């Protein structure tokens, strides 16, 4: 899918696990978040759209990605544990993830 | 893409890495396993058609992959530092891994 | 060491890492915290010497270095590459780190 | 305490999870397991006496908890949720780590 359309996607089910009531909200949101990351990794930004495939911000652009699965991995464990609070504090510092790459690539 | 070409693409990639010879050799073998494993991610495998999206049975499939993804992560940046020995031994250490999932959802 | 001085070399190499100019100085700060961090391990903060060491605050207390010992390893990995802002940007995130622990036990 | 020492409480312990009845005994465990390679971290093994605390064979070395460190993180959770026999497997998944560091280092 569009790299816009997993943005899209990251976006609205990270508000989800900010609103959420129960674990199981916040476990199906993250769960919806790793497929967007992960189908977003292959994908090139505009920004990036002249660099080169194995230029140092495209391999910093999908580590950004890495980083990012790994956090979203994290947070599942918390909704699993039913330790609902941390799991979307987890979910928040997964947002200076989001940032980061934003600030730099978007 | 398919999983079995995803598989594939997994399974001929780390026979290089074994052969490997020098770091350009690993890295881009290495970055060609992670574009696999990262589409090979929202596939469902076949002695699961049947199971929800969201049942206890696909996250713990879908656990393995994180856990893939993580170690050829961190065996690229091995790789990335000429580490070509250690690079070597973390990608056998996926095995560890492959055959974990195998022994359960193949 | 104690808590205070395994915490003033991370807050000391934090920001030598900040001001840094090249990869070989972000390098010797990111190894000083990594064994600072694997040092304090074990403490037990003061806002938790009345709690038990293994309640939920303490194993929660122990979860944050966890992510932060792996931020380090993370971080270093791309300092080792010569990736000097890239590793910046990784100490800055592992920032979101020591604030997140510290919002809750200091 | 010294190197042997923590490998003895990492041995103990990984047979303690292998022969575990229930979940408790398993997170007990994991966190002394914990607890034993974070201590770990600033020794300096036998066959190495003779490099200095900032050669490759030493920061080899030292990677080579970070990857018991992140893996024994992993395995508590699934301990956490209840899982387990899936813990067991975790566990006796990072017994490749110690491995692989004996026929390295030992
Ligand atoms: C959980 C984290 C993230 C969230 C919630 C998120 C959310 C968004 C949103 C709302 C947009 C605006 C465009 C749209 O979707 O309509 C966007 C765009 C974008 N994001 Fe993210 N994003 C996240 C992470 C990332 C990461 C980690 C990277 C890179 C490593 C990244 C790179 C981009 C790029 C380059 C665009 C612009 C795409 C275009 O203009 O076609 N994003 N994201
Ligand atoms: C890098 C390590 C791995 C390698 C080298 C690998 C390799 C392969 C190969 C070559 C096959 C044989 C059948 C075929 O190719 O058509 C296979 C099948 C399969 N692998 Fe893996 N695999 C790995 C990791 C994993 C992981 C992490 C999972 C689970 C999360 C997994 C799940 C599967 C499944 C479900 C099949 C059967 C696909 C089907 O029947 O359509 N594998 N793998
Ligand atoms: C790179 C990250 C970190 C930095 C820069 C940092 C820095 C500091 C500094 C400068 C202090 C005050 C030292 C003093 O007590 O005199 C402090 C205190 C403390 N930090 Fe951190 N810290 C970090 C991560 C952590 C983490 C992740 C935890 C918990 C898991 C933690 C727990 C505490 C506690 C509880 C204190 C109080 C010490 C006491 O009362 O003796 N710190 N930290
Ligand atoms: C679950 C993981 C591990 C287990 C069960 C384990 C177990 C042991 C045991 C039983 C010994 C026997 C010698 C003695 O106690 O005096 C030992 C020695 C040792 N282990 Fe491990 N170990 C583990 C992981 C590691 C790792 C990850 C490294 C390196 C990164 C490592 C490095 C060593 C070294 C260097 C020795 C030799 C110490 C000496 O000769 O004084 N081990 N370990
Ligand atoms: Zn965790
Ligand atoms: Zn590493
Ligand atoms: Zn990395
Ligand atoms: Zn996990």
């Amino acid at each position: 899918a569009d790299l816009e359309d997993n943005m899209e996607t990251l976006n609205d089910n990270l508000k989800v696990i900010e609103k959420a009531d129960n674990a199981a909200q916040v476990k199906d949101a993250l769960t919806k978040m790793a497929a967007a990351a992960a189908d977003a990794w292959s994908a090139t930004p505009p920004k990036l759209e002249d660099k080169s495939p194995d230029s140092p911000e495209m391999h910093d652009f999908r580590h950004g990605f890495w980083i990012l699965i790994g956090q979203i991995h994290d947070a599942l464990h918390l909704a699993n544990e039913g330790k609902v609070k941390e799991a979307q504090a987890a979910a928040e510092q997964l947002k200076c993830t989001c940032n980061a790459c934003h600030q730099k690539y978007r």
